[PDB]
RNA sequence: AGAUGGUAAGGGCCCACGGUGGAUGCCUCGGCACCCGAGCCGAUGAAGGACGUGGCUACCUGCGAUAAGCCAGGGG
């Protein structure tokens, strides 16, 4: 649980992105909505010792 | 008595200009053949797909719920 509960974070992030996007109120897409790139796979890799 | 000339609803032929049409000409990221290199993939789940994934994404190419992408090395 080194990486974990920094993605539930950030899944719950973008269950905020995904709420704002529907509605009319999502002026950031891109420089928002695609963090899951370098974010969000930022801690979804560790070597999965043991 | 007397004759040729005429009338063009429409037709014919020719000329001029169009439309329809897609031939011809010229192209090539396409294809064919030949010669070279290369030559297997799969329980470490293949070939092939269905579904999906872009913020909006219909389709194609991807790519798999990490889903036009992730991480590290190398090239630029
Ligand atoms: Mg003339
Ligand atoms: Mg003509
Ligand atoms: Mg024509
Ligand atoms: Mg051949
Ligand atoms: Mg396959
Ligand atoms: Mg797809
Ligand atoms: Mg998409
Ligand atoms: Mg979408």
């Amino acid at each position: 649980e080194a990486r974990k509960l920094s993605p539930v974070e950030l899944e719950k992030l973008v269950r905020e992105k995904k709420r704002e996007l529907m509605e009319l109120r999502f002026q950031a897409s891109i420089g928002q909505l695609s963090q899951n790139h370098k974010i969000r796979d930022l801690k979804r890799q560790i070597a999965r010792l043991l």
